[PDB]
């Protein structure tokens, strides 16, 4: 097990678009393509993020290269996000995985602002933080795509993986 293993069974893999769990226009492992609720912005956003004439359909090969490229987005924003940075850094190996999941799904600025989640993770308030997680419109709207990663968060173990 490891991030790409995880994000792939929470996400899993579409090769056309679909609205994710947020309400908005996504294809391959969890790309987000726009948050404009114009279908036609998605499809030129997927063809500038492939670099060809997509019509709305993908490869696996090019969802594997989004795939790469977005879960380097996620860490890149974490690490530049002067909020997030010093609590990922504080974080355990597992947990620091359950981090970057949930910035590929929910993104930076959403991530962010959970100012109390936030300093419950840096100190180690795991039970805490999950009952908080759980409280979120991301769990309570996206819960197939969210429970295991507040339950690894809890543990610090690859268990709700398995
Ligand atoms: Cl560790
Ligand atoms: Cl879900
Ligand atoms: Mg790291």
């Amino acid at each position: 097990m490891n991030i790409f293993e995880m994000l792939r069974i929470d996400e899993g893999l579409r090769l056309k678009i679909y609205k994710d769990c947020e309400g908005y226009y996504t294809i391959g492992i969890g790309h987000l393509l726009t948050k404009s609720p114009d279908l036609n912005a998605a499809k030129s956003e997927l063809d500038k993020a492939i670099g060809r004439n997509c019509n709305g359909v993908i490869t696996k090969d090019e969802a594997e290269k989004l795939f790469n490229q977005d879960v380097d987005a996620a860490v890149r924003g974490i690490l530049r996000n002067a909020k997030l940075k010093p609590v990922y850094d504080s974080l355990d190996a597992v947990r620091r995985c359950a981090a970057i999941n949930e910035v590929f799904q929910m993104g930076v600025t959403g991530v962010a602002g959970f100012t109390n989640v936030l300093r419950m993770l840096q100190q180690k308030r795991w039970d805490e933080a999950a009952v908080n997680l759980a409280k979120s419109r991301w769990y309570n709207q996206c819960p197939d795509r969210a429970k295991r990663v507040i339950t690894t968060f809890r543990t610090g173990t690859w268990d709700a993986y398995k």
